[PDB]
């Protein structure tokens, strides 16, 4: 019963809906921004991207503390104490909603906190805090995100069931952990704990983990996670019941055990999906698919023309980078630019270690396009830098049009890896042929070198490897 | 004496060395190798690039570790055991030598161990473990590369004066170290023996250390240092006296103390000559300056056209990068090709923690050659990946031309930030401007991500800090 007029309201406060917001005001809109939390920020900021980063970097320094004891320096087996841990990945999430909170105070953009649905082509209707909002836009940008995936066979209700907010809460560390699912946030939720002491089972119907990623890649990352991880591949939970010793779960397939087995806690990252069934779009106007997604033009455009969606509720993948970027579009095309989504590439990190970083074209999908293309790799055993640093299990692979002699695609698995990907992203984006990479110099000893390696093996001139273009 | 006849001898089997003999090779040329000490790689394998990194890598994880600590993992005081550290290093460097060995042998190239002087324009006499060879050749390139500097007044016959490769020895930790030089190699090493429980002392005769690189970046670097080190900067040794109990040394400035200090070791690390004087190159007919230099044109060649030269030997920056490329670049054209050394870039990286690296103009440069620019810089207090992973000191900085809006130079201060002079290197050589830069989707959450945002803040479109660019 409180009524605003606005120019633009942006229903989500996550990486694409607070950057639209921000770039709104910027470009000299009155913005408002709707959203059901307390905090700005979204899902990559409080249960996300941000938490599972900092447990992840607390894993790596274990693991590498302890991997020094070979080499003369014998730390002992650390004294742990989660609350601590949580109270500093607690922190570092504070500072930065404290961070966006101080910026969006800085672009004078309204908070309107509350559930936000759509009443009509103009209208958004808030429950919040402070009651009903009625905001009457000339403008809506759609950015309420995503969910994890339930299934109705597993008692989501016990607290031994986790999603990914569960397992970043850091209640306890299970004597046993079943992971469900084999993709980037089971896998990194599987580094974690297990540096913390848990013991690691994944199971993954797929006959790979991280799918979408090359064989030769993941072969790498496989060799070293079976190590610590009991995977179970091509296997998938036909029952889950909660016992008061445990969780007893039931798998059929290749690496099924007989019996069913007990875990102390289930973490189910099977996936996620988009929540655009929970706007009332409809009564704007709006098309929302099957599958909940509220699919966009290049122009971030719904079906209906003033009203714009960006990030996880627009389709995969669901990513942080790719909905900042969509949310800077859409604020640009509402402040009347003529600017397009419609990037090259889109970079996909998976931050377990060693890393499994990745962009443009796998592999796979360039045998399936058809077009005639070449692999160029560097193996980590022959880089100076990766074995001085005790890390030679890598690769860096460069994916080239045969013709063109284009940089189509690229991928990296190795400790760091990720951070070698911006390159090779300019690389494509650039339309950068072998040579380009290859002729520019760069630093030695480092892991990022490999780039430039890389794309010497494909100019037939590398000499830190055997060079079977030579005559 | 024993003779051969071959068409390219490669004087020197470090990095530039063993490149151009390699690439000569599999270019189809008969290619000899000449070495006076009994590894391969050179400095930068045996004495240089790789221990440095290695012990670095060590010193790294240590401090790493002790810094869990506030943050719920404790570790204890490490037990060092530095013959075990020493073992280690060496195995690193005996891989590596093996790996080049290998690639010697699959490409045919012989290794000449031994002593090389010119005695004529196509004639090099070796004096060596087989005697003496006379080694007729086609064409020479001369890869013998450079040396530590000593002072006249330093009794640098005492086992206490060290240069760096008795610093990577690692006969000992002395109580007390001082190091003479603040640039890069000095920095390096005063890191690994601080960590090993040295008290560091680091004299230096300009206003900043790194005196190469710009003074916000070496700012940053220098707060973080200056807990740890004891820098007297603008500050001058007079006097260096070996006594019983200790290496006095005496210092004139503003921070340095009125009486001469007492050390357990010094290391002189003032920097590095090239070793052009000692081959008997004007037998060959072969130009060099007054202080060792074998000056040499875009195609690598010196005064002589048949005889080339490259790496430390023909020049700054004393890098291993550069001498790879320039030996690349001088293979090829003894094989005929039109090609030549000319790059845009040469990337620097101090592997301090945090680290330094730099690549393209510097502002002090830029101001210098009397360009038109403007800065763009990301402070990684912003970056939830800094934040994440405990290292918000750092910053990102990109140069870019005021009209033309082309990168022109760009510097990283930050833990892993090397790794992310690739992009930047590459940007430059592309020619990118601002925009190309800026709407290359980055991942998110990474360091290298940075480099996005400050193209960013350039375009005027920063979401993740306050845009004053606004409208
Ligand atoms: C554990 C985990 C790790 C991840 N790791 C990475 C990673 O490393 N890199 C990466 O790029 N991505 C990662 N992701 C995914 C990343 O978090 C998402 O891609 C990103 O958060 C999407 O941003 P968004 O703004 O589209 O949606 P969200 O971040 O989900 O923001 C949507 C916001 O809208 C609010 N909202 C929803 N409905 C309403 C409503 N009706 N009214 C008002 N407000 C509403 C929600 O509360 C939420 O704050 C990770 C995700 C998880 C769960
Ligand atoms: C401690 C330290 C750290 C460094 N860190 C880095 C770094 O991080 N990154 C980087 O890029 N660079 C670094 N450098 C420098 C790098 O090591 C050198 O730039 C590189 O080794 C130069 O290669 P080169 O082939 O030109 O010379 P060298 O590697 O010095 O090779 C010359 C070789 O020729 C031999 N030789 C000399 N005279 C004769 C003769 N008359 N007959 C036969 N053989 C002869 C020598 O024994 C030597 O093996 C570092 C150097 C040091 C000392
Ligand atoms: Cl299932
Ligand atoms: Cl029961």
């Amino acid at each position: 019963s409180t009524e605003i007029k606005t120019q633009v309201v942006v229903l989500g406060a996550g990486p694409a809906g607070y950057s639209a917001a921000f770039r709104c005001a910027d470009l000299g809109l009155e913005t408002v921004i709707v959203e059901r939390y307390n905090t700005l920020g979204g899902v990559c900021l409080n249960v996300g991207c941000i938490p599972s980063k900092a447990l992840l970097h607390v894993a790596k320094v274990i693991e590498e503390a302890k991997a020094l004891a070979e080499h003369g320096i014998v730390f002992g087996e650390p004294k742990t104490d989660i609350d601590k841990i949580r109270t500093w990945k607690e922190k570092v999430i504070n500072q930065l909603t404290g961070g966006l909170a101080g910026m969006a105070k800085g672009r004078k953009v309204k908070v309107v906190n509350g559930l936000g649905k759509f009443t009509g082509a103009n209208t958004l209707e808030v429950e919040g805090e402070n009651g009903k909002t009625v905001i009457n836009f000339d403008n809506a940008i759609i950015a309420a995100g995503s969910r994890p995936i339930q299934l109705p066979f597993i008692p989501h209700e016990d607290p031994r069931i986790w999603d990914s907010t569960d397992a970043l809460e850091l209640k306890e560390v299970p004597e046993r952990l079943l992971v469900m699912g084999g993709g980037i946030i089971g896998l990194e939720m599987g580094t974690v704990y297990h540096a913390l002491g848990s013991q690691i089972d994944v199971v993954e119907m797929f006959d790979q983990v991280i799918p979408a990623a090359d064989k030769d890649i993941v072969k790498v990352f496989t060799k070293r996670i079976s190590k610590k991880f009991n995977l179970m591949l091509e296997t998938k939970v036909t029952a889950v019941e909660a016992k008061e010793d445990g969780i007893y779960v039931t798998m059929e397939g290749k690496k099924a055990p007989a019996e069913p087995q007990r875990y102390d806690a289930v973490l189910v990252a099977i996936g996620r999906v988009p929540n655009g069934k929970n706007l009332d779009a409809g009564k704007a106007g709006v098309e929302v698919d099957d599958r909940g997604f509220i699919r966009v033009d290049k122009q971030l455009r719904t079906n209906v023309p003033h009203i714009f969606a960006i990030g996880d509720i627009v389709g995969q993948p669901m990513l942080a980078h790719k909905g900042v970027h969509e949310g800077h579009v859409a604020a640009e095309v509402i402040a009347g630019k003529k600017h397009y989504f419609d990037p090259k590439v889109i970079p996909s990190i998976a931050y377990t270690e060693p890393e499994v970083a990745w962009v443009g074209l796998t592999e796979k999908e360039a045998k399936e396009k058809g077009i005639s293309y070449e692999t160029a790799t560097f193996p980590w055993a022959a880089s100076g830098r990766a074995i001085a640093s005790d890390c030679a299990d890598g690769m860096t692979k460069l994916i080239f049009d045969k013709e063109s002699h284009r940089v189509i695609g690229g991928a990296i698995v190795g400790t760091n890896g990720g951070e070698l990907l911006g390159e090779i992203g300019l690389a494509i984006e650039m339309g950068c042929d072998a040579e380009d990479i290859a002729l520019t110099i760069h630093a030695h000893p480092t892991l990022h070198e490999s780039v430039g390696l890389a794309a010497e093996v494909f100019e037939g001139s590398i000499t830190d490897l055997p060079n079977p273009k030579a005559k």
